[PDB]
């Protein structure tokens, strides 16, 4: 069936360049996105994170099109991430440039047009690590 | 001296609606425009369930910025078509009406008159000439 | 009540466009794509002859409200300028299915053409792709 | 099985106004597109200072055009902006609006249904299924 | 300024020329082609006469100073190309799938150096051509 399988994280100092990959087994309006999980948020600021605040969703980074003739990327990387599609191979990619600590998250392909949603995602990989350096 | 007080802070269940007012006095200087800002609640970086270390020292993110005439509009992403920010020019008071709230909206949320401030370019809170003191937004699961 | 558009015209995909109305309760912007040759027969007929005027965005009289249809909401934002009584919509990371003529309209938020109660005449957004 | 009566034409001053009107009456014209051609007058393409041959040609040319269903209008461009064609649905008739007439603007002008539109060119007069008589137009200097 | 058009000519219909404008600097602003395909007869008695013999020059196209933008006459849109060589001080027309309504006398038109934008309209034209034939035939 539909199998999602990123490559291309690791660790880098802040101001580098990673280039994530995703190959699409057997599947796919339609297209393919990255959605990043930089960690859950303490809604109640009491210094533990528990209930209603492990279902913060992952956040959308970038998303294109089953042509590759739409793309959208979430304001704080436009212009920083290029989202492309290689339909021929398995892979979409995403290339990021100018990393910044703040991008340091556990990031996830994501397959169903351009989806941004996480609701409006179907299969989900099961996700890379990139930890940008605090500089 | 210029000076931003805020109003409008709230505790609702996730969907209602509030809407925040920040009424500025003195010599506003003319050029750019007003902002909101947010601080919410820290992210558990290291994925350990607390709260410590690196995940503490705090920075405001931009919400909506608006031209002094209302004419020019920018907003952070996650906001838009939820949040619309106007201003009353004769007031001299901005309005943030926030509809369709999260959970992940609760924030001390700030208002700011920033001279530099542009519609399609970030404005960095860095740059913010005066801010308000802040109001809590709370919303509930 | 008039409501005289401007800022139209021709752009790259990608590129960007600020429009405005002037007028002379809220106002909106729709708009309606020309003749598609859907089946691609060199004609235009049957259902390709019609074209709906679609909303794109609205503003309460204050400013104070705003709704978008969702495929624009991203890339459009509606503003108003009292006293000069002026509405504009910058437009954003335009592409070619953008391409359309746009229409200024007000009523007495805003979202669907049977509730509008004056027009504007409409200006050419053009996307080259 | 289209019938279509024209009216509307009469004689103005440059600078004036009109409004021609076209009922439609028969079969499935609601199904396709109405618009209005006109016949200006001879060319003296040779420049001898009369008409005469091959320059007595009728040539009926596309002024402006509309969709029955949804409304959509397209025009020949040295009318844009002055010519206003539009359709009553209730009253089965077809308008055009003319304001700003000039000499040029002299013709003899046609109403037409056709079922089918050209795509990304102009509809061609032999394009057209059913004619109406023609109405005359006349803009002094 | 001074504009001299080139490539004129007699063309089977179907078939292409390109026109040539030179101008003594592009200096020259937005610049256009018009067409003159003769005077017509608007009071239908088969004469040539009176205000009959002022009819404007038909713009055809226009390009702005730099060439970013660029304006046609509908019914030759898709058939004509206007590009413009401000190195080579040349302004050019490409005119394919000619037909017999094509037949004219073609003129370059050019407007004041800052006035950049298109030129659309003969009452904007600061400086003009001669004029160069273009005949289309028909069988
Ligand atoms: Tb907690
Ligand atoms: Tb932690
Ligand atoms: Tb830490
Ligand atoms: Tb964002
Ligand atoms: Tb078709
Ligand atoms: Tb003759
Ligand atoms: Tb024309
Ligand atoms: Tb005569």
């Amino acid at each position: 069936q539909v199998q999602l399988q990123e490559s291309g994280g690791g660790l880098v100092q802040a101001g580098g360049s990673l280039r994530l990959s995703c190959a699409a087994s057997g599947g796919t309006s339609g297209g393919m996105a990255w959605f990043r999980q930089a960690g859950y948020i303490d809604t109640n600021n009491d210094g533990w994170i528990e209930g209603d605040e492990l279902y913060k969703a992952r956040e959308f980074a970038a998303g294109i099109s089953w042509s590759g003739g739409s793309t959208d990327y979430e304001d704080s990387v436009k212009g920083r991430f290029t989202i492309s599609r290689d339909n021929a191979k398995n892979t979409m990619y995403l290339q990021m440039n100018s990393l910044k600590p703040e991008d340091t998250a556990v990031y996830y392909c994501a397959a169903a047009g351009v989806v941004t949603r996480a609701d409006d995602v179907d299969y989900w990989g099961k996700g890379t690590q990139v930890t940008v350096s605090s500089h």
